[PDB]
């Protein structure tokens, strides 16, 4: 039992909610949210701007810290950094960027790193400003992840539409 309130079921383990992803994590205080990172960690808008807005810059500051030492994430992969006052942990995961002409079939990579944490939050990776059809990452996302994931998506008529179109 877990404190995650309000998700339909979509599989044994992919629950979703039309949810803002920072209102859920202040309330849930999960172990772990997830950011829609890029291999920066510049989080200037979507999500991850949301995020580290929330934090007051805090996220933001951390994550300039770990770029300093350790470069660029690649598109696919993830670090843990702290959740701040969100979370226990942040996972920042890079999907592929459509936009940037990125390879959609990295979006598969990127969710293999949330099999490495029992439950998160999570929005869907490559979603949003980062182009990709939402619908196809929910597909990727189900045939992917293992552990318990909880998506939240933040728009009320997509969220309708994933779970109205979802097989
Ligand atoms: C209230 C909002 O500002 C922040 N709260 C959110 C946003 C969100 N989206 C997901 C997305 C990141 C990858 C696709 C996104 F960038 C986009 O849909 O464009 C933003 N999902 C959950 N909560």
């Amino acid at each position: 039992v877990n404190s995650f309130s309000g998700y339909l079921k979509l599989t044994d383990n992919v629950y979703i909610k039309n949810a803002d992803i920072v209102e859920e994590a202040k309330k849930v205080k999960p172990t772990v949210v997830v950011n829609a990172a890029n291999v920066y960690l510049k989080h200037g808008g979507g999500v991850a701007g949301a995020l580290n807005k929330a934090t007051n810059n805090a996220m933001q500051v951390e994550s300039d810290d770990y770029i300093a030492t350790n470069g660029p994430l690649k598109v696919g992969g993830s670090c843990v950094l702290s959740g701040h006052n969100l979370a226990k942990h942040c996972l920042h995961v890079v999907g592929p960027n459509v936009n940037k002409g990125e390879d959609i079939q990295l979006l598969k990579s990127a969710y293999e790193n949330f099999n490495q944490h029992e439950v998160l939050l999570a929005p869907l990776l490559s979603a949003g400003i980062f182009g990709a059809d939402p619908i196809h990452s929910l597909r990727v996302c189900v045939d992917t992840v293992r552990t318990n994931v909880y998506l939240a998506v933040f728009d009320k008529n997509l969220y309708d539409k994933l779970v109205s179109s979802f097989l």
